[PDB]
């Protein structure tokens, strides 16, 4: 399971994982979105009523540093976040914003390619896809 | 061909070209790198003593939006445009921000895949590379 990997890799880096740490991952796994701080926050605010929202981004700020999610930073505004299960492309609705996940394999090429044509030690790539829902 | 083409499509959306919109340009065609307004500024003071960096903003604002050039908006802060031709590929260095230009043909396969397999209308894609120089350069 994708907790139980995920609740190993946090004791590892030390984080402990108080009951709302928990939820936010549970939370992260299921929900099948690219939530916001603000949707996870009003999701749990249950049941955890004395969390605050910046605390949510807090959490979720440790968890981006210990690779158990990543920060979706475009753009503005507020920040999305994904989960890392990987990976994964995205597909993203030019009016609601929406972010269907999909994958295509391969991809390389470039990296392998430019790396010729540029002289370059080529990292990682991004690639997102655009287009509109459904309608949306 | 570059110069001459562009010229003729600012006349066809109605802009008239002075002397500083032209520089601005035959710089934009020659600079192959990406520059930013303040590259340009800097670059054209000259000669164009009058001409403020908001000004080159804004010509470059009009360019634009009547497809000469492309707003590489990422991100931040400053921007960087770069002037339109065919069509087109980035791989960026993490260290400097370098830009070179490659072409991977292509496409699609996906676009049309994704289309497929999300029951989405896609209107395009976009693709970067991120590495390192040359050391850098
Ligand atoms: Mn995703
Ligand atoms: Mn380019
Ligand atoms: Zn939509
Ligand atoms: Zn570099």
């Amino acid at each position: 399971h994708e907790l139980k990997e995920a609740l190993e890799t946090l004791k590892e880096t030390g984080v402990r994982i108080t009951p709302q740490r928990h939820a936010i991952l549970e939370y992260l796994v299921n929900s099948m979105a690219h939530p916001t701080a603000d949707d996870i926050y009003k999701a749990l605010e249950g049941k955890f009523p004395n969390m605050s929202v910046a605390t949510v981004y807090n959490n979720l700020r440790v968890f981006r540093e210990s690779g158990l999610v990543k920060e979706l930073t475009y753009g503005d505004a507020s920040s999305r976040f994904d989960f890392v299960t990987s990976d994964h492309y995205h597909a993203i609705c030019e009016n609601c914003g929406k972010i269907v996940d999909f994958h295509y394999p391969g991809l390389d090429e470039v990296e392998q390619l430019a790396a010729h044509v540029t002289g370059f030690k080529v990292s990682h790539h991004r690639l997102e896809i655009y287009g509109v829902c459904q309608e949306c």
